[PDB]
């Protein structure tokens, strides 16, 4: 039995960051710090934290600024460092509450881009990285001219909606898409320029920065992902400095592998990967 507690801290710029803590009723094996994707929130990951809890893992999952229960203007960010700083603070919170426990940083989509940028900047603040379709190659979705424009707009008008997303691409399960379509805490609009710039900054420097990752890395990706092409994850595992890197491709799965029909096989692979290394 894994149980959720809701807590908070003061993030960068004194924005209240809400985060959940999922504690299992068994002896804690290690801690997981989880970063959700664009426009979603940590409560869409309940079933993930429960599955990890059944493996004796404590899961820290924060609502990013402008997301879910956290403060700030909705999906507003002026720099990727705002996300990575709030994630860094959350990693430190788990490090102090569970000292000596191994630390697993886990990110999905934009969360995967934040976990990546956090990791290459603090490659010894964590022990294991798991990335679910990380948004580390956003510049492959637009022309270079559009990337020049989006970076500039992310500065001047970070709140301007700039890019529409196909929400039907998140899952092959129509129930998942409809539950996403009707979630009051999900951003039901377009990608803003500020987040567009942040993802583009991470993407252009991913090849040059990835060598800084030295901890074991697990990348998960569905082959039929229309939001983030799988080639972005193939280029990532070819570019990281980690010796123990692995990409699990899931034939036919859509973007959110954690919410797919095959999600239990996906999470079985995550637990199996973590337990060989803990
Ligand atoms: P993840 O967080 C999954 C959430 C979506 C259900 O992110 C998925 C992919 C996000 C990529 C967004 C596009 C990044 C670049 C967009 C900027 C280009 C638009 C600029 C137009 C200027 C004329």
């Amino acid at each position: 039995t894994t149980t959720r507690t809701e807590r908070n801290f003061a993030g960068i710029g004194d924005v209240r960051i809400v985060y959940d803590v999922w504690t299992p009723d068994t002896a804690p094996q290690a801690v997981v710090v989880l970063a959700h994707g664009l426009g979603e929130h940590a409560r869409r990951y309940d079933h993930v934290a429960q599955r990890l809890g059944a493996a004796g893992l404590v899961t820290y999952a924060l609502d990013h600024r402008g997301h879910g229960r956290s403060g700030g203007a909705r999906v507003l960010v002026r720099d990727i460092s705002e996300y990575t700083a709030d994630f860094d603070t959350l990693v430190g919170i788990a490090t102090r509450e569970y000292p000596g426990c191994k630390r697993i940083v886990l990110g999905h989509s934009m969360g995967g881009g934040i976990v990546f940028a956090y990791g290459v900047e603090r490659p010894d603040n964590y022990d294991l990285m798991v990335l679910s379709a990380p948004a580390v190659a956003a510049q492959d979705l637009v022309s270079p001219v559009v990337a020049v424009a989006a970076k500039l707009l992310g500065v001047v008008v970070p709140g301007l909606p700039v890019q529409e997303l196909d929400f039907t691409a998140i899952s092959r399960d129509p129930e998942v898409v409809q539950a996403y379509n009707t979630d009051p805490l999900v951003h039901h609009g377009r990608v803003p320029a500020g987040i567009g710039r942040a993802l583009l900054q991470v993407g252009e420097t991913m090849p040059r920065r990835a060598p800084a990752l030295t901890a074991p890395l697990l990348v998960l990706h569905g082959t039929d992902d229309r939001l983030i092409p799988i080639e972005g994850s193939r280029r990532l595992v070819e570019c990281v400095g980690s010796a123990d890197v692995q990409l699990k491709e899931y034939p036919g799965l859509y973007h959110e592998v954690f919410n797919e029909p095959e999600r239990n096989q996906v999470l079985d692979d995550v637990v199996a990967w973590l337990t060989e290394r803990l």
